[PDB]
């Protein structure tokens, strides 16, 4: 299997490339020495493209034949807390985001959006997180590619426990193998985050569970997107499953995690 937005054709085989950005590459750095390198792709470095820097990472889909791909964004914030101090200082109105409200809900906006014809970034990511299963329990599906060629990102409204277990359900389709080696490495996952050096001292966010599976039954799930991963003040720690209020800079990672792990466990005894 191969990947190949952000992403460029790696030269080695089983490598590809992801533009690199300093707050991720940082992360990836820390994290080849942390308890979660296993839980993350490989990071070799950085390389030059055409004038440009590259992450060089493991290709996820290379070890599998024709794979299935499910994208599970974890937490139940999905920005970053100096996005609401610059929405009330000086907020940049985003006419794309009222679009993109507007085409999945046009009574979503406020008398005042309307008449902006825009909204700010913090208050489409909340909505976002609210329509959505991240607010309530702690995670949200952003997509799927099947081994048919087929993709779907259609996942805006997917919000009640039942809803996502039934994307799960076709996701898996059937293969008690799959799913069996899915909840092995979750619980698996959720051990190295409860005693991660990194997890403890970062705020985690905008950052996914990439699923991949194959007919062959192979399973595997890794973190993946370190883009808006911040080290928090030293000596400052996060427990990852309390609620979020402006200033604690909890992100329910945990509570995501839980709740993902509970989904899987009652599909497995359907
Ligand atoms: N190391 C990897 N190997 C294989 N596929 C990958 C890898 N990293 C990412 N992908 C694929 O690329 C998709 C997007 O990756 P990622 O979320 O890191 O990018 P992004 O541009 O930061 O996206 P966003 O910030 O909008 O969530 C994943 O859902 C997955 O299909
Ligand atoms: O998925 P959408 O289109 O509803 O919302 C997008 C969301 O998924 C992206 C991932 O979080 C988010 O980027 P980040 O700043 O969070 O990295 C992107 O923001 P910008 O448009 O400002 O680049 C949103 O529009
Ligand atoms: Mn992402």
């Amino acid at each position: 299997g191969s990947h190949m937005g952000s992403f460029k054709a790696a030269g080695t085989s089983g490598l590809i490339l992801k533009r690199c950005s300093e707050p991720e590459r940082y992360c990836l750095a820390r994290l080849m020495a942390d308890a979660l390198r296993g839980c993350v792709p490989a990071f070799h470095g950085v390389v030059e493209r055409d004038g440009e820097s590259y992450l060089q990472l493991q290709d996820l889909l290379d070890g599998f034949d024709g794979p299935c791909v499910l994208d599970c964004k974890m937490g139940v914030r999905t920005y970053l807390e100096e996005e609401l101090t610059k929405a009330r200082e000086r907020p940049k109105l985003r006419k794309d985001m009222y679009k993109k409200m507007l085409a999945v809900d046009p009574e979503a906006p406020t008398e005042e959006e309307h008449a902006q014809r825009a909204v700010t970034k913090p208050r489409y990511m909340q909505w976002r997180e609210g329509i959505s299963s991240s607010t309530t329990l702690g995670f949200r599906i952003e997509g799927i590619k099947k081994a048919d060629g087929s993709c779907s990102t259609d996942f805006k409204t997917t919000r009640s426990r039942e809803q996502v277990l039934r994307v799960f359900e076709e996701f898996v389709q059937g293969d008690e193998e799959v799913l069996r080696r899915y909840l092995n490495r979750l619980q698996q996952i959720r051990d190295t985050l409860e005693v991660s050096e990194f997890f403890r001292r970062h705020e985690v966010i905008g950052s996914s569970l990439l699923f991949v599976h194959d007919h062959c039954h192979r399973a595997g799930v890794w973190l993946i997107d370190f883009g808006k991963t911040t080290p928090l003040p030293d000596g400052q720690i996060l427990d990852h499953r309390r609620p979020w209020e402006e200033g604690n800079r909890e992100d329910g990672y945990l509570l995501g995690l839980d709740n993902l792990i509970g989904i899987l466990a009652s599909l497995a005894e359907r």
